[PDB]
């Protein structure tokens, strides 16, 4: 029986930066983890730099070289290149941080799949779930979890990987990468508002269920109203994700754990209590024998994000689930979105058919 919860963090995550995506995100998460006495209960795991071969599992050779050459670029060359991407800034140390950010999750995948640890959480920036095979996007250079997913498949002989994205933003990067791939199931719960919320993509609706052999293995649930709560996410997990999850039977679960959906986040617009992420985390522990790795994505209110991380951490540590301040009943708008997605993937999953 594997035991212990891995925690990867290195000061290098704070060496690149009004802007919402800042080193303050990660530094104050670690501080709240300590003062809550959660940090000392984790097994501290070293970070490592991702190798080129590992990056090439997801990203193109030309893109990797362009990103590597950003190290020596002038702040005007970084200005030029970054302007050709959607919502992306560049920094001389972005490449190093991005490399250590990916490797941090690979470190945790190794420990969980070799049963040295039960589960893990990398407090890493830059985030990844928006990054694509040949381009930067949404403050992401490399796709942390996509790389980790195929890494586990190659190195640790994993057949099926489930990726859960509860960040308020749609991880179109992950969706694009495994679009035709049935070995990796992608689930994304995100604010959409019929395309008026960033990234403003039609591919972010529940209509996109994948293509080819990957049909049915891509699941988007789009909120079309702000102010969603814990009762909405829990109902969404209970009626959609988890039925599919147990039918899918993954051997590793990766979580794009952004916390911009927590109450008080300026960007998300939702009202999800921090304690809700303790429940969602706990649900996912019943899948893949608890083999569960979380990686930081979004979240822009420093205290709310820190609370979300702590709440997720307690469940990783096997602490009792917390009391929920909000109602257990979901709203009508949430039910509409859940119904629509279920209807869109109905013929692909037996468990959805009632
Ligand atoms: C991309 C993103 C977060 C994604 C996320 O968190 N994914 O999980 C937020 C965007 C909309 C944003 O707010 C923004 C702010 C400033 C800016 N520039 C000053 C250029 C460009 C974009
Ligand atoms: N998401
Ligand atoms: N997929
Ligand atoms: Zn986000």
């Amino acid at each position: 029986s594997a035991t212990g919860t891995g925690l990867v963090y290195v000061d290098a995550f704070t060496r690149f930066h009004s802007h919402p995506e800042c080193p303050a995100r990660v530094s104050t998460v670690m501080e709240m983890l300590e003062t809550e006495g959660l940090l000392g209960r984790c097994v501290q795991v070293e970070a490592r730099a991702v190798t080129e071969d590992e990056l090439l599992l997801v990203h193109t050779k030309e893109y990797v070289e362009l990103m590597k050459s950003t190290q020596n670029m002038t702040e005007e060359e970084l200005k030029t290149l970054a302007e050709k991407y959607d919502s992306v800034y560049l920094h001389p140390g972005f490449f190093s941080s991005a490399c250590l950010s990916v490797g941090s999750v690979l470190q945790l995948v190794d420990k969980v799949m070799t049963s040295q640890l039960r589960n893990g959480f990398s407090i890493n920036r830059p985030p990844g779930h928006h990054a694509q095979a040949d381009k930067m996007n949404g403050f992401c250079m490399f796709n942390n979890l996509a790389i980790a997913a195929r890494y586990a498949q190659k190195r640790h002989r994993v057949q099926r990987v489930l990726i859960v994205d509860w960040d308020v933003h749609h991880g179109q990067g992950i969706q694009y990468i495994f679009e035709e791939d049935p070995s990796v199931l992608y689930f994304s719960v995100h604010r959409y508002e019929d395309g008026s919320f960033w990234p403003h993509l039609k591919e972010s609706d529940s209509s996109s269920v994948g293509s080819g052999a990957g049909q049915g293995y891509n699941i988007n649930l789009p909120w079309n109203k702000v102010g969603m709560e814990s009762g909405d996410y829990i109902t969404a997990f209970q009626q959609l994700l988890l039925p599919v999850a147990y039918e899918f039977q993954p051997q590793l679960v990766l979580v794009a754990a952004g916390f911009d959906a927590v109450i008080g986040d300026p960007k998300g617009g939702m009202q999800v209590s921090p304690e809700c992420f303790s429940i969602l985390t706990h649900m996912l522990k019943g899948v893949a024998q608890g083999r569960l790795v979380l990686a930081l994505e979004g979240g822009y209110n420093l205290q709310s994000t820190a609370e979300g991380v702590c709440a997720s951490m307690r469940s990783l540590l096997g602490d009792p689930c917390p009391h929920l301040p909000s109602s257990g009943a979901p709203c009508e708008s949430a039910l509409k979105s859940i119904s629509k997605t279920i209807s869109d993937l109905y013929p692909f999953w037996k468990s959805l058919q009632t």
